[PDB]
């Protein structure tokens, strides 16, 4: 099958691609706009296969997006280019309302007049499946709000949208969008949504890389608040996994959550990678010394959950790792991997560090 | 209080206009693009109070909007500026994806900025009052899917959305953002859903306006489907009086769902206005005649109703008229006011007519 990919160069893009082209007979085309995000040295691995080829463009581009789907003839598309940082989308939200919204829709409209004209087989089995995420949902109680006895809600396919940030609004509304155009034109759409992921090639503005870095540079752990804010962690490659699965298996129209049932408190998270760091290359003092407190981020959901049910029971699919499996080979991987950490941070890495870090709030 | 007011040439707008101007004490500064669907006409009995301004102008032209900001410092805003019909946003979505998500966008970015720079004092009352649709909610059970014993659903604030329109995907994406910008940097935001509205001033290309309008043209009245889909119809003068009391008593951060409680089928609808016309402008044969079932709407909701509750028991608010009332002042107005009617009619009008009516489906 031929697969069609947007974001392929992004850190959970990098991983469908990796994973489609070890591990499967499918193809692939990827297409990415590459920004700050976007870094082929993520796909060293297997930018060399005849069963991979790899176009430079923006998905608002229509003319250049039709013109990509006419020559490769995809048989499936797995939409995951997006700008995904919320702290970047509080302070430059244009981005996030051009590139998530307006950009999904011109996606939605090259792939609804291509799916129209397919012959009657190829037609029929079309897919068109967009990654999204679970912060579409909004924000869920916490343990300190309820009594210690009651037990906790968690994310499911029917809880309604209510997205806290232009990010997560931005989110919201592209799911809208592909839903909208599959009860309208009948094109045969999966969405899924997904908790936080960590791993290999993971961009160092997110918490877990962010701290693994800067305290092998001996710089600040910067926790927002107290720390006690709740995350689902899913290790990437196991999403990979997932989302290929969902692509060939899945049913259009249908909705998918996708997690690990880990939730983990913030600081905790931080605590678990001094230790592993104190372990691995210890020094004069401990790693915890770095951490620091900092302005709370303005908004900020206070806890995530999702409630994996459904895919399990319907598709199969489980996890492969544990938080304390994944998250020492995420560790690992950084220490091992310090050419294409040093190749991804560039002068600019070093400008949002300062605009959103330094005289912080 | 001075009302900055997007979308006072319209359908509803001018109606929010009229209404302030001639039964309160606050004053208004109108924000219109004059699209096809905006008439100055409207406004004909308040245009020249010393207490109404008009700006010609997009709500996504930024430098004018934020220029119009300053000028008239408003204490309050109400949103109504949109591309409202979904069999237009069927053939051309661009310009409800531009409009209603991009252009809502634009209009928060001025209105954030302007806030967070006034005084204490006013700072604190400033309100963004934003006019949506129920329609953001999607489909509801239908009579004849259920038990003719149980009760049906009703749309309630607390409903999850699910937009099946390109149209009512853009006014559930608009939603969002505006809770977003309320969560993420404190801007004092209101949002209302409300039912289908009827009544003076309706543009020629809804339900009952076409109908009442093709009736005494002699021209067909095109029933989608077997016209037994059903609408809660409002009429607009009650929307009007509703509206202010939102922006004047509502809650920061609330929501209320705004609606009659009276549900209805299309047809019925079509026949009751059938007769009312045949006892006002009795002719030769009945206008029953002109009924003709046409090809049905790609992606048609099948009944929209609403739970007014809230919006009662909290502000006090409830519709004056009935749908017998309203529907009876409707068709008189229209016999009224054929100079309105002539000049709203234009050569584009008739290309609509043409391009979704002709050779239908
Ligand atoms: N990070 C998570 O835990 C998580 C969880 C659930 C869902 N998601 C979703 O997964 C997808 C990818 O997330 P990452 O993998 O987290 O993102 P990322 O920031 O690592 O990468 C985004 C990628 O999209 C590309 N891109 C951005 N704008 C583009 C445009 N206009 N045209 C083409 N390419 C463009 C970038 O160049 C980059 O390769 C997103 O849609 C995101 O919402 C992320
Ligand atoms: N008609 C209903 O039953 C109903 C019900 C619920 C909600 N609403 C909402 O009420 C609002 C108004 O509806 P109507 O009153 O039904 O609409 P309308 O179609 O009659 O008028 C829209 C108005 O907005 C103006 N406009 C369009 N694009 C603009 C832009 N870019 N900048 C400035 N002005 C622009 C038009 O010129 C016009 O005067 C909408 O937001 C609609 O979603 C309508
Ligand atoms: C960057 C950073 C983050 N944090 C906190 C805030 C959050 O509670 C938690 C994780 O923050 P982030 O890495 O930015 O991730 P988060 O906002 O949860 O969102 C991620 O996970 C989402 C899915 O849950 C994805 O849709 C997003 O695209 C992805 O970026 O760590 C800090 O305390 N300090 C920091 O410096
Ligand atoms: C125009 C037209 C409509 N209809 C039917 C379809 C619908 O079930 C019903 C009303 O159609 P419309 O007048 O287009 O309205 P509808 O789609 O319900 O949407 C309206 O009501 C919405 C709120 O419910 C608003 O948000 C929209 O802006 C407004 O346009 O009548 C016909 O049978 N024939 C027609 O020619």
């Amino acid at each position: 099958m031929k697969i069609l990919i947007t974001g392929g160069a992004g850190f959970i893009g990098s991983a469908v691609v990796r994973h489609i082209i070890k591990n499967t007979q499918d193809t692939v085309v990827n297409i990415d706009k590459l920004t700050y995000a976007g870094n082929l040295e993520s796909l060293s691995d297997i930018s060399e296969s005849n069963r991979y080829n790899f176009e430079h463009a923006d998905i608002c581009d229509s003319a250049e997006i039709t013109r990509i789907f006419e020559q490769y003839q995809p048989d499936a598309v797995m939409h995951l280019a997006a700008e995904s940082h919320v702290d970047r989308s509080i302070t430059g939200p244009a981005a996030f309302i051009e590139t998530n919204i307006v950009g999904t829709y011109a996606l939605l409209e090259v792939a609804r007049k291509y799916w129209s004209a397919l012959g009657e087989d190829k037609k029929n089995n079309f897919r068109f499946h967009h990654i999204s995420t679970d912060e579409v949902y909004g924000d869920l109680p916490h343990p300190d709000e309820v009594e210690n006895s009651v037990t906790l809600p968690l994310f499911t396919e029917t809880t309604a949208y209510a997205p806290s940030s232009p990010y997560s609004a931005s989110k919201a509304s592209s799911d809208h969008l592909v839903r909208a155009w599959r009860r309208t034109y009948g094109l045969p759409t999966i969405v899924t949504n997904c908790s936080n992921n960590y791993g290999p090639y993971h961009f160092p503005e997110k918490l877990i890389p962010l701290v693994i870095l800067n305290a092998l540079e001996g710089k600040p752990l910067p926790i927002y608040g107290k720390g006690d804010q709740i995350r689902d962690w899913l290790y990437v490659e196991d999403h990979a996994r997932a989302l290929h699965m969902v692509v060939t298996e899945g049913k259009a129209g249908e909705t998918y959550n996708i997690g690990g049932h880990n939730e983990k408190k913030n600081l905790d998270v931080v605590f678990t990678i001094c230790d592993l760091l104190d372990e691995i290359v210890p020094k004069a003092t401990s790693y915890r010394e770095q951490i620091t407190y900092v302005a709370d981020r303005p908004g900020h959901d206070r806890r995530y959950a999702i409630d994996a049910g459904k895919i399990s029971r319907e598709l199969g699919w489980k996890p492969l790792e544990t938080f304390e499996s994944g998250i020492r080979k995420t560790v690992e991987w950084y220490l091992a991997n310090t050419q294409w950490v040093n190749n991804v941070k560039s002068g600019a890495y070093q400008s949002w560090i300062e605009q959103n870090y330094e005289g912080r709030q």
